[PDB]
C-alpha cells in the first residue's frame, strides 16, 4: 500500500514513521523543511507539492491544522489523485466541514472516512491513537490495515462527520468534568478535607472520571498525574481551547442549549490567554481570576 | 448486640432500623410522624412516646433527620436525656457548619459524636449497601462499626467532624455538573446525527466515561436499567439533587470557594426543582431540547 501523507507536524510526523515501520511505501508533503526533513528522515518520501505526493498513492491521509486548510488541499489534490483512492482526514475540524470535504471527495469517486484521533504525540509515537471513524463500514474495513499500525483503538462512530461529533462530545463533557473536579478539589481544602481523603471518596464514588483518577490536578493522589509535574502536558490547554471551540461551533451551527459546555469553554478560552502550555488540569488555579 | 435509639423512621430510617433489628441489636425509635413510627414498630423497632425517652436507655443514638435545623433542634432535645459518653451517629445530609455546630453541641454535653452521611437512596438502604463518609475521630469510629456493619456497603472514614459532609457534598456536586454535561453531549449528538448508541459506546470507552452515563444514562436505550427507561422515575430524584446542591452553595458560601460549574448546575437544578422535583435528577435533559 502507498501511502500520501499531508501534514507531517507533531501528530502526522511519527504517525507516517509508524506506517512506515509496518511496511508501506510512504510519500509525504508539508509545508515546513523541518518537518518535511525529519519525516525523509524516517523514510518518507517527501514531495515539493501535496499533489505530487498524491500521484501514485492509493490512501491519502490528511493530519492538518483547520477546515479551511483540510478543504483547500483536497481540491487541490483530488484531480491529481486515481480513481477510488481511499481519502482519511484524521485532522480535527467541525462536523460540518467534515462532511463537506467527505462530499467533495466522494463527488470525485473517492472514498472518504472522517478518523480524528485522541492521544496526542506520545499516543502517535507509541501507536496507541484512538481513531473514531466517521464514513461507510465497507471504507472503514478497506482502511482498517492502514490505521492498524498507528492505533490502540478503532471506532466505527457513524456515517460521515460522526468521527468528528464523536470526538467533540466526549472533549466537551471531559473539560466540564475537569473543570469540576478542580472546583471539587479546592472546595474540600477550603472545608478542611485533606486531598486523598477527597480522592478515596471520589474515585469510589458516583462523580468517579477520569479527570480525577488519571489527571488528579493536585500533587499525591495520583504522583503521575501533571499537578506532580509542573502541570506539563499531557493534554495542553492550547489544544483543549482548540476543541471546546469546534464544540462551540458545532453548538452554534445546531442551535443546541449546552450551558455547562459553553461556560467550560469560557474558562478554558480565557485560561489559553496565559497558560496555553499548561496541562488543562492547571485550570484549577484560575479559579479565582 | 448493643441498644440503639433511632431518631427519624423515614424513608431511608425505616429500613436502616430494621437492618439494625435483624442483626440482633435492640432499636428504640422514635418519629413524630405515627405512620412512619408504626411501619417502624412492624419490623421489630420498640417505639417510645418521646425522643428523650427513646434515648434514656441507649449505648448509640442515630438521627436520620431532613435538614440541620431539626438534627439541631434534636439534639438540644435529646442530649441531657442520653447517659454521659453515649455515641451519636448523625446520618443525616447536612450542611458542613451545621455539621460542626451539632457535633461540638454533642461534645459540650459529654456525647461522642460522627457525622456519617450516607449514598445509596432507599435501595441501598434496604439492602444494607450504603456508603457511609464518616467524620470524627478514628476511635469513635472504631467503637462505631459493629453498629454502621450491617447497614452499610462501605464505611469510609474522611477526616475530623464534618469531613464526612463535606466529601458527600463535594461528590454531589461533581455529580450534578457531569449529569448536565452527559445531558448537553447526547442532545447535541442528537442535533449532529450521531446516533445515542454511538455516543454512549464512545464516551464511555474514552476519557468523559462516569457514573452519569454508564449507569444513569439519559437517553433510553443503551442502559435499559437508568430512569431514562422507566419514564424518569428515581432513582435519585431532582428534589433530593437539588438539597444537595444547596448544601454545597452554603459549603462553597461558607468558604469563600470558587465553583462556576457547581453553582451553575446549582442554578440549573433549582429550576429544573420547581417543576420537576419528582423526576429522577438524569431528567434535566428534558431541559435542552
Ligand atoms: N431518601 C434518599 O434517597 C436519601 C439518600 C441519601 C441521603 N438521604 C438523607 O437522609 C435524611 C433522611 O431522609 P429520608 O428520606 O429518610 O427523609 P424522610 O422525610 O422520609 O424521613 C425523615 C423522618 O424524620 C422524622 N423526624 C422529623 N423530626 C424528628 C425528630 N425530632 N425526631 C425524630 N424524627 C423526626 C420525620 O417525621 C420523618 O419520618 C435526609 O437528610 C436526606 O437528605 C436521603
Ligand atoms: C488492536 C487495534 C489495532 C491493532 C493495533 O494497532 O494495536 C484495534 O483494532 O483497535
Ligand atoms: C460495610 C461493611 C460490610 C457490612 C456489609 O457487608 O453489610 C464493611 O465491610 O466494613
Amino acid at each position: 500500500t502507498t501511502i500520501a501523507f499531508l501534514g507531517l507536524g507533531n501528530m502526522g510526523a511519527p504517525m507516517s514513521a509508524n506506517l512506515v515501520g509496518a511496511g508501506h511505501v510512504v510519500r509525504g508533503f508539508d509545508p515546513a523543511p523541518t518537518a518535511a526533513s525529519g519525516a525523509a528522515a524516517h523514510g518518507v518520501a517527501v514531495f515539493r507539492s501535496a499533489p505530487e505526493a498524491v500521484a501514485e498513492a492509493d490512501v491519502v491521509i490528511t493530519m492538518l491544522p483547520t477546515g479551511e486548510v483540510v478543504r483547500r488541499c483536497y481540491t487541490d489534490v483530488l484531480a491529481a489523485a486515481r480513481p477510488a483512492t481511499l481519502f482519511i482526514d484524521s485532522s480535527t475540524i467541525s462536523v460540518t466541514d467534515a462532511r463537506e470535504v467527505h462530499a467533495l471527495a466522494e463527488s470525485h469517486g473517492m472514498l472518504q472516512l472522517d478518523a480524528p484521533v485522541s492521544g496526542g504525540v506520545k499516543g502517535a509515537a507509541a501507536a496507541t491513537l484512538a481513531f473514531m471513524v466517521g464514513g461507510d463500514e465497507s471504507t472503514l474495513r478497506r482502511a482498517r490495515p492502514v490505521l492498524e499500525p498507528m492505533a490502540g483503538k478503532i471506532i466505527h462512530c457513524g456515517a460521515a462527520g460522526a468521527g468528528q461529533a464523536a470526538k467533540v462530545c466526549n472533549n466537551m463533557v471531559l473539560a466540564v468534568q475537569q473543570i469540576a473536579i478542580a472546583e471539587a478539589f479546592v472546595l474540600a481544602e477550603k472545608l478542611g478535607l485533606s486531598a486523598q481523603s477527597l480522592f478515596d471518596v471520589i474515585t469510589g464514588a458516583t462523580g468517579n472520571c477520569w479527570a480525577v483518577h488519571t489527571n488528579c490536578p493536585v500533587p499525591g493522589p495520583v504522583p503521575t498525574s501533571p499537578a506532580n509535574n509542573d502541570f506539563k502536558p499531557g493534554f495542553s490547554t492550547a489544544l483543549m481551547n482548540k476543541d471546546l471551540g469546534l464544540a462551540m461551533d458545532a453548538v452554534a451551527a445546531t442551535g443546541a442549549t449546552a450551558p455547562l459546555g459553553s461556560h467550560a469553554a469560557d474558562i478554558y478560552a480565557k485560561f489559553a490567554a496565559d497558560h496555553a502550555d499548561l496541562d488543562f488540569s492547571a485550570v484549577i488555579h484560575t479559579l479565582r481570576a
